[PDB]
RNA sequence: GGGAUCGCAGGAAGCGAUCCC
RNA sequence: GGGAUCGCAGGAAGCGAUCCC
């Protein structure tokens, strides 16, 4: 794991083509943002488990 | 962007190399962990600046 | 043990400080 | 207008609901 400490309102990177950005909270619940390529995937758990079902690599 | 709301604990994930954890929040700042493998760069704006200052190439 | 709130930084679910129960 | 607290959800700095002043 690497570990980053951040305000509501700024930014996070990844790689060369991602970067990520914490939007806000609302108590305890976190607003987080991604911007990144269509060249990949970006989701929650919930819908990340329907990728990994046998196609993480798409037509 | 694309965006995303979680909790405290809960987690979001990128490709097929990538995952994150809000591992919670310290006022109206928040601290967050990745999991990636070293054949990818992740870092906050602030040392991701450096890198792309014309190198993209540690020492 | 948890919350609020601020600061310093890496491959570590990091590190320091303030406030409240 | 602000705070607390939660749910849904997508390529959008998205959407909804509960509680308090």
């Amino acid at each position: 794991m690497l570990i980053l400490t951040r305000k509501v309102g700024e930014s996070i990177n990844i790689g060369d083509d991602i970067t990520i950005t914490i939007l806000g909270v609302s108590g305890q619940q976190v607003r987080i943002g991604i911007n990144a390529p269509k060249d990949v995937a970006v989701h929650r758990e919930e819908i990340y488990q329907r990728i990994q079902a046998g196609l993480t690599a798409p037509d």
